[PDB]
């Protein structure tokens, strides 16, 4: 209507109230998010996707997120999508990927959480889900999320990448595995080590834009576009940011409380009798957000350093919180 137009203006940006989305979009923010990235970016009709196909899948995707979740359902596909696109246009990018490269980043973004049960990887294993039996406790959950999202794909009524050639089918179910595996926060340490390498040798064109060698050079700066995205949460407006903390902290501390009628033993930042979601927002940035987007900023210097400033002020505002 007149109020999703006025806030989809801001589709290319980083200010986009996704919440504001869903609220216009019959709570379909996922659908209409990635139907308004993919008509700004002429993927439509790049790759032959018909219409009515892709808003087939993407409704049907939509509806594998579950919306009694209060952290993992269809609104934070929606944003690391739209985050994910933002991030493809950074200037120190342009020009450096395919058309295929950009569609398995967003499509990744996408399903990259899809049926999210609400608990963790280390839940699921400790309580011997069917889940954990299946993918023998290695990325569970990450491994889970691709298998339905490729799923979905099989029915022609439904395959979006019908029109792609074999080699470019082949090519990008490689890259949109190895992003959403990426996602797995068990890898987050190696991926920014080897993230911390890649500035360390970086070489850019005269115009001040990035030089990627081979697709190794690329699917690493892709993974890492896409877990900065997931872990983009801190680096938006603080009204934003506060929403997604809420959301987490309900999350977290309903998997606390199955923890502790099960007898197990409660993750910390899962107990809601003893856990300050201050503090715990504020080591988040210290020890996990702020060293990754510190490491994103070097690489694309300086078309980060608002995303920093903003980091940096909203860290400093939860620690005004604590007493
Ligand atoms: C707004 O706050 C948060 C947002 C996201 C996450 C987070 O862990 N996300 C995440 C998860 Cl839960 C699993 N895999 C990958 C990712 Cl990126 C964690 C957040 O807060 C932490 C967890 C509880 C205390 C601070
Ligand atoms: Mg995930
Ligand atoms: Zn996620």
């Amino acid at each position: 209507e007149d109020h999703l137009a006025k806030e989809l203006e801001d589709l290319n940006k980083w200010g986009l109230n996704i919440f504001n989305v869903a609220g216009y979009s019959h709570n379909r923010p996922l659908t209409c998010i990635m139907y308004a990235i993919f008509q700004e970016r002429d993927l439509l009709k790049t790759f032959r996707i018909s219409s009515d196909t892709f808003i087939t899948y993407m409704m049907t995707l939509e509806d594998h997120y579950h919306s009694d979740v209060a952290y993992h359902n269809s609104l934070h596909a929606a944003d690391v999508a739209q985050s994910t696109h933002v991030l493809l246009s950074t200037p120190a990018l342009d020009a450096v990927f395919t058309d295929l490269e950009i569609l398995a980043a967003i499509f990744a973004a996408a399903i990259h959480d899809v049926d999210h049960p609400g608990v963790s990887n280390q839940f699921l294993i400790n309580t011997n889900s069917e889940l954990a039996l299946m993918y023998n406790d290695e990325s569970v959950l990450e491994n889970h999320h691709l298998a339905v999202g490729f799923k979905l794909l099989q029915e022609e009524h439904c395959d979006i990448f019908m029109n792609l050639t074999k080699k470019q089918r082949q090519t990008l179910r490689k890259m949109v595995i190895d992003m959403v595996l990426a996602t797995d926060m068990s890898k987050h340490m190696s991926l920014l080590a080897d993230l911390k390498t890649m500035v360390e040798t970086k070489k850019v064109t005269s115009s001040g834009v990035l030089l990627l060698d081979n697709y190794t050079d690329r699917i690493q700066v892709l993974r890492n576009m896409v877990h900065c995205a997931d872990l983009s949460n801190p680096t938006k407006s603080l009204e934003l940011y506060r929403q997604w903390t809420d959301r987490i902290m309900e999350e977290f501390f309903q998997q606390g409380d199955k923890e502790r009628e099960r007898g197990m033993e409660i993750s910390p930042m899962c107990d809601k009798h003893t856990a300050s979601v201050e503090k715990s927002q504020v080591g988040f940035i210290d020890y996990i957000v702020h060293p990754l987007w510190e490491t994103w900023a070097d690489l694309v210097q300086p078309d980060a350093q608002d995303i920093l400033d903003t980091l940096e002020d909203n860290r400093n505002w939860y620690q005004s919180m604590i007493p």
